[PDB]
């Protein structure tokens, strides 16, 4: 008799809150790791083109279970291993190099794309796709019209990074925890990121009605340079460990969080925003959104001061002619 | 007249003692699951880390700090020099080489040991009352090592040793019962690495043992092979680094599980590398995996586990073939 | 237009995915929902219960607490139609032990009224699994599976859970570790029948019955017998002391709600159908080691007893099954 | 030798604890909250009924498997209370029929001039963090008593009402309670200040895109949002008796951010003396930064003349009950 008939009477003979990541590098992995610390998922799979990699980063994962509550870790090059996922993250790509744009990353991640998103759609066309490649907002236009998709069930991760980053700097700044300052980065993830100056606050007490030079070159504290700081954050991490991972990661897993537990919290994520701030194209920018088991069901209508909306149009009018010398 | 202080009245100047330090010296893969892991699991209030490459140490820092809005640890620091570590409660130490493909945990001795030389002394400057997690490899015989250089008492050194290994285990046993691993028990004592021994008499399903069931467990004359278990085990890093370069997930979880049980004092009962001297025969100052427990004092007490003949055997080779590399160690 | 029309600007104009109900909102009810919630198992929780003001009261009280939870929505009814689509639904509804009462004088009482909750969950949620907390489990587990007509393996009672949770706790306090690490299973019936299996009782996979062979015999000068006495009269203890018992039930509910709602595949004691084991032939629910996961019970751990151990599930059982067939 | 003994070999204070003074339903709520929360390495409990209590300890130990706080304890004596991080006063008379306003707080007062004394006897560098009503008057009570720097005594005040009014505010607009943010401050109760100026869904001010916001010239009466917050909180007490959530999961929120020295704001009870021309020491509820030594910094809200004045009158209105009192 086996010793399984021998302990286990049987009495009978499909994945509730499956997740997968596709690209199992740097970023992929971290989400991963956040993503199975938070119990967001009773399934995760995992895709990639290196074989090996992603067996031995299944298996590592694997080893870790008696310390996690996702019962079922699953891998493989071949996508019917993401059949019925709620939500899939695809993180797959080239990444900017020390001193490189993340807008000259477009025509090798679209070609990435091309064989990636009709493959999930395909065994998961009723989840939500999370594009973080880069350029994040480009690349989930590419995914919306590739996937044909309604626009609610594609985002990007666009500036909720953007967001956490600039809020770390402003409390390390007023001695005050990330959670507890509130500030918004808005439009591209990226060089024309937008600082909403006027949302600026903590305990809803306005920064800017306090010190009404704030953001201005009139400014004496210079919170101007809290933003650059915010642009050029990659660039300086890039610059010293080759990557960045782990502020990503854990941005993705707090989007996971209000997707998964449909929580309807604002984040601003990369949405097609044609029809506000003048823009009349198909353009995929950061706004704030009401995040949650339909993807994006919302959009915050922020009040932008003329400077403010005028820096959008630029970013929307710049991620445009891009996205406009693209054929699918 | 600025922003801060017209939006914000102090009340105290600033009172900076940490409660709940925890540093972790070598920001590699492994250093950096092990810092991952304990942030999503709120262990410390402070995180401090250190390395030997500067650049690399400083981008892991900003990056951890990046995320800070969706953690609860306050205060993430990093610095080439150990003041960065000062009054840690627990200092995790996962810096040297890393085994290659095929290369034995043993090859890594005297590199690692060399390193040792420097680090501990460091870390015991700053941080004279906390516990060392030791992580770097071959782990039992570091530990003994920085219990050496340290001259910490035998509670506050502990490798992580087996606990990786039997959750391995469990993790296989899991998977050929359609058993979630937290309800599959074993236990994987001794060498963490190719000496390691699987004590099949302790290997039970809701306190049903596995053995009384099976006599032929862990036996050669096994029609279910359940010796290849443990073969698994012992091969598993092996395959990993095989696969992708290294191991890190795992471990880091394991770091993360071994640090839970000492930061809230839990007196939880791990398979993790401590000094065995007196007993199955053992005379010398051996470290090795054996059921402890685990809590603010670090190992407080030993689980005197009842072995087969053939079971004590195996654990007496593994504490052998430690203490020869330990008896040749210059430091 | 309105403020909201001004601020927020809607896209979409969907079936619950993780839906929890509690049937009764009591003290018991409301730990569990409590436990629940703290738990992030649930995107929805329903609360049922007759007594209409203090189920408003209770639903509201949690509400007021939501920006320090994860569970965006928490409803309330009378009506059943608000338990819609439930994957898990929790009854905890009934009358309890007044200080020296047996379990198994609630029986009649409490069989009225799962004759009126079982038909209206079974309307609004076919397909959920059904969670017996309501006393006597072991009973009121059998009769929510004649009622409901589920397949046995969506019908679970928290059964020994909670007394096995207690022995390892008591363990724990005896031996210095952590009840995590303390392993010990009580079987059989919720209650003062209930079996300790001494051969399974370690720490570290180390037989305590092995070192001590006086393990819960009468000659034992250590007296281990007294830990599960002490586990028989702890509900008794505690009713004694607070009138009844609420966190260790609600915090035990909340670990099987989390094997069942992530398909975890953990060995829980619950109460289950044992009809085909140590000799029972009959319909009887005991506590037995089950395997939990999105379909309820899936199988059954076959625990080797000793011919005293049997002999004592089987009385438990004989116990249970002359109570069923007389309802 | 012993089982223990033969099964362990020996090798070899609370780092992280926390007291609950009164173990009612507010105490026991914050217990559960503070125990899911992992907050603390020991949890004390402290009540008058010595049956309640001992009762209460058991059902949370038996809950022991379930939790990561190894150690619970209680006792009449505060010796159990001892090196105790943040200890929370819970503790209070019942209301009669007849009682007057001074009548209620006098009482209260004479519960804490023996309490106070006793904590800080056995926990002389811990946090106070006064919960029980009227909690404004209460903190000040403690304050005085214990003679601790004013960043040690903490009301819970009016994170409650905020909590409220965001849960209120989250349903209006379809938004979790997290991302609406809106700051209730002032007296904990009937006479709280709804700061309208700093109310926002991402930075976005309600105020500015409706001027008439919280005004009687408001179409959509958003003045009825506070009104709710200051109603809700009597429509639970006539449902159920009293308020117990809610309160419990505010208190491990604030005890989050002591316990970790998280730095977060919080609208919570402090000496107000020296803002909004209040020149007696009257404790109230502004946003201040909680962690490890307490309040260590407090935020300067810009209010209206409207704002300031509701404020000043609640602190004369407090300060004319507080000069009455005996210590
Ligand atoms: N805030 C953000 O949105 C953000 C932050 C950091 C990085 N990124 C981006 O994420 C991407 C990946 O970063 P990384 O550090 O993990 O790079 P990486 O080199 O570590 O990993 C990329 C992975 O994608 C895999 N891959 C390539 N083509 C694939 C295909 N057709 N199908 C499946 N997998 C494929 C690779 O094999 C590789 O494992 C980059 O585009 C990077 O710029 C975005
Ligand atoms: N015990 C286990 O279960 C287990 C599992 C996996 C890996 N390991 C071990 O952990 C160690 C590290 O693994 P890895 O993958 O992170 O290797 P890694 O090369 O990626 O990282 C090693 C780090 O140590 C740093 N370092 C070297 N000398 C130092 C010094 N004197 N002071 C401070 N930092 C120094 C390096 O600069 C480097 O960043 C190895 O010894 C490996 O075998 C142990
Ligand atoms: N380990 C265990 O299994 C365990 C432990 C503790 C208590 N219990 C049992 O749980 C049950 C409840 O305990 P309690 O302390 O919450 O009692 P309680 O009286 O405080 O609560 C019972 C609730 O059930 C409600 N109820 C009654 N009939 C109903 C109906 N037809 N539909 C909906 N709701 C109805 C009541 O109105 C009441 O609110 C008892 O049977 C008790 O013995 C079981
Ligand atoms: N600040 C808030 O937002 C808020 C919200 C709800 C309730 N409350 C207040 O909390 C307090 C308690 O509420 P409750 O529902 O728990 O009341 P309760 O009557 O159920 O509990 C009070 C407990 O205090 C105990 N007690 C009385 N005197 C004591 C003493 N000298 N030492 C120790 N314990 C003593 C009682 O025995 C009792 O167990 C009340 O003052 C209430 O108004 C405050
Ligand atoms: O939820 C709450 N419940 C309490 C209450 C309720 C209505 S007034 C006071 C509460 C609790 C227990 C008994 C109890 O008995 C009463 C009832 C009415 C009284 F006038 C005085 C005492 N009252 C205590 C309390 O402070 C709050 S919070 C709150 C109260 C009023 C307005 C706004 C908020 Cl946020």
């Amino acid at each position: 008799a086996t010793l399984k008939d021998q302990l286990i009477y049987n009495l009978l003979k499909t994945p509730q809150n499956k997740i997968t990541v596709v690209g199992v590098g740097a970023v992929g992995m971290a989400c991963a790791i956040s993503i199975l610390m938070k119990d967001l998922a009773d399934e995760l799979a995992l895709v990639d083109v290196i074989e090996d990699k992603l067996k031995g980063e299944m298996m590592d994962l694997q080893h870790g279970s008696l310390f996690l509550r996702t019962p079922k870790i699953v891998s493989g090059k071949d996508y019917n291993v993401t059949a019925n996922s709620k939500l899939v993250i695809i993180t797959a790509g080239a990444r900017q190099q020390e001193g490189e744009s993340r807008l000259n990353l477009v025509q090798r991640n679209v070609n990435i794309f091309k064989f990636i998103i009709p493959n999930v759609v395909k065994y998961s066309p009723n989840c939500k796709l999370l594009i973080v490649s880069n350029p994040v907002d480009i690349l989930t236009y590419v995914a919306w019209k590739i996937s044909g998709f309604p626009k609610n069930r594609v985002i990007g991760s666009g500036c909720n990074l953007d967001s956490a980053r600039f809020r770390y700097l402003m409390g390390e700044r007023l001695g005050v925890h990330p959670l507890s300052c509130h500030g918004w980065v808005l439009g591209e993830h990226g060089d024309s990121s937008v600082p909403v100056w006027s949302g600026m606050n903590v305990a809803g007490v306005s920064l800017k009605t306090l010190h009404p030079d704030l953001g201005t070159d009139k400014d004496k504290e210079q919170w101007k340079e809290v933003h650059k700081q915010v642009v050029e954050s990659a660039y300086e991490v890039i610059k010293l460990k080759g990557y960045t991972s782990w502020a990503i990661g854990l941005s993705v897993a707090d989007l996971a969080e209000s997707i998964m537990k449909n929580l309807r919290r604002v984040h601003p994520v990369s949405t097609m925003i044609k029809g506000l701030y003048g823009i009349k194209d198909d353009v995929f920018l950061s706004v704030p959104c009401i995040l949650g088991q339909n993807g994006i069901s919302d959009l915050v209508k922020v009040t932008l001061t003329s400077e403010e909306e005028a820096r959008l149009k630029k970013s929307a009018d710049t991620l445009w002619g891009i996205q406009k010398e693209l054929q699918f």
